[PDB]
């Protein structure tokens, strides 16, 4: 349901059961240099004070940047996992959607790096995340 | 609830409906300088490859560091929100628990900083998060 | 001098004696939303293995982001200081120049955020720095 | 003059000519899990406003964490370079010394991670740096 890249015939955990399926992350565009995703804000994404949870912006950035890397590297026999996620918070989001745009800025042999912007429905920049993704040969 | 600090009579979102209650975060210890929390790994905490989601370590650190700041500052008329969350991933977790310990290292008039360590059931350091928490006068 | 913003009649340390003047940082462009600076690589910018010091990219980003904030806020009675500097290193520099471009992405009442790109003489992205700048009322 | 680990018979750049020798960084203790260094504050370490430059704390952290890794890995045929440096600034330093303690918290096959604390002469925690060091086989 998430439109994550189809790079394998089966996956260990079905979309609807994962963190991402639970909060409702959906990938829209996906290219080697750029990917977008969004999510409808519901309480499941919020913390008790009624704001989108800082963790939700982190998770959306993490999935989008990792999977954008997976889309390219899996068929090359590689695995891609987050090694560093630095998200900074500029404006709270209370409702509507959060919309993430990941732009690739470095693609090394061992590390890819993506800048992710997280905007609210008015287009305001509410958070950014710098994602460093480790790329390593798959163990099996 | 998740045992979050009881600082107000009403909260906008019930624990069990927040991202925190959905994934199952529970605070164990809380003092002004040090707090701990933990979560059972379930699929809701995982991504589709079967590992604990990077976002889940970030969210655990974010709630713990923030709420451990709230516990001190709420009664002083202040709000505390995540301003920066830098989480780095050293070893994946596939199953069991993730346990977090937040140690406060700076308590400034406008910013508190917490180092958070995230450990598996074997005690191994799987991730760390450097949490910066903004502390502002509460709005009407 | 290094062409830093001229906002005060006296400064505690002369350009040529600061770390900035010692290594040779010079600001080229400065507007409220965007600033650029550059430095010639000399041994003073290098570490003992002959590469540009990681600290040198961090210092270039720090001075540029801070002073580009000073340029706006000093006349408003505010001081601006680095609060967080996250620099990530993609490709080393052995000789030539390092050129920095800071693009402002958030200008909040208490925090400004700048994305800084650090490029070699070939235009290649060698490092980036996410600069968070605290903005406070100036003390007597 | 810096007491950096002696792991090779010659180096590309002599200590006194490097950034580190110019500002005066000196390593005191050095073990596989922990290293310390300090530097006397002089104008060469300060910015124009008379404070220690944020870049100086970054550079001290960077050299100490990289070289602490070099001390162990060079004789194993590896190179160690900074891949990420995230320094956060809690209190300015105006004079005296800055004293850095690097503690190793993860030693992977490709990445080592060090927490560095930077204290003033009164022992106050003025800055911290999270250093991720890439370890790679040497090319020659
Ligand atoms: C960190 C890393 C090695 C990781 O690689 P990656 O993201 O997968 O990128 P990739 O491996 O594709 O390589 C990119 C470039 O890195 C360099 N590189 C990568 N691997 C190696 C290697 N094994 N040996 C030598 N150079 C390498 C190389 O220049 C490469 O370009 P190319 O020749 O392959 O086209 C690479 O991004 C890099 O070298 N970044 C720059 C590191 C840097 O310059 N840090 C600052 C200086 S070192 C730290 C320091 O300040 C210090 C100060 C004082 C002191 O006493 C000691 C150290
Ligand atoms: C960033 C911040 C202002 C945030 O404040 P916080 O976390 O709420 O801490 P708090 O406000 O409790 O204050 C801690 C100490 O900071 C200083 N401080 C805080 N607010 C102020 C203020 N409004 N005015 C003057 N000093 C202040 C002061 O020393 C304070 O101690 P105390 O005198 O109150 O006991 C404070 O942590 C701080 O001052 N940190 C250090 C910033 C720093 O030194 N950065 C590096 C140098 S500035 C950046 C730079 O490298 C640069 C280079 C070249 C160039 O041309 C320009 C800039
Ligand atoms: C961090 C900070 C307060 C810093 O302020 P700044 O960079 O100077 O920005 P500025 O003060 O100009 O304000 C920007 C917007 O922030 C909000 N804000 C700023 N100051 C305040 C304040 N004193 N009171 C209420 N809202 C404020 C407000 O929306 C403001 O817009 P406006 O209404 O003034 O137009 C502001 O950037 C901000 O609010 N960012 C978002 C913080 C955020 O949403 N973090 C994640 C959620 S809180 C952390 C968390 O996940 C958590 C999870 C579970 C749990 O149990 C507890 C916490
Ligand atoms: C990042 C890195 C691979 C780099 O390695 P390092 O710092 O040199 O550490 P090292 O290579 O020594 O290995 C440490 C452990 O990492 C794992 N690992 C390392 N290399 C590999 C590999 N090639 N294949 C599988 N596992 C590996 C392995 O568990 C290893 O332990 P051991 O079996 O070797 O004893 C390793 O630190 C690591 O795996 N860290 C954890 C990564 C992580 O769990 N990130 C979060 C989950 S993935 C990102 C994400 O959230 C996501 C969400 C949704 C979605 O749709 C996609 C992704």
């Amino acid at each position: 349901g998430g439109n994550l890249p189809d790079v394998a015939s089966h996956y260990p955990v079905a979309y609807e059961q994962t963190l991402d399926g639970t909060v409702g992350f959906v990938i829209d565009e996906m290219t080697p240099e750029r990917a977008t995703a969004s999510v409808e804000v519901t309480d499941t994404l919020r913390q008790r004070w009624g704001l989108v949870h800082g963790g939700a912006y982190c998770a959306l950035a993490e999935m989008l940047a990792s999977e954008a890397t997976v889309a390219v590297v899996h068929e090359k026999g590689m695995m891609a996992v987050g090694q560093s996620n630095h998200t900074s918070f500029f404006r709270p989001v209370k409702e509507g959607h959060v919309r993430a745009e990941a732009v690739r800025i470095h693609a090394g042999s061992t590390t890819w790096f993506w800048d992710v912007s997280l905007r609210d429905d008015a287009g305001r920049l509410c958070a950014v995340s710098s994602m460093s993704i480790a790329v390593r040969p798959r163990r099996d």
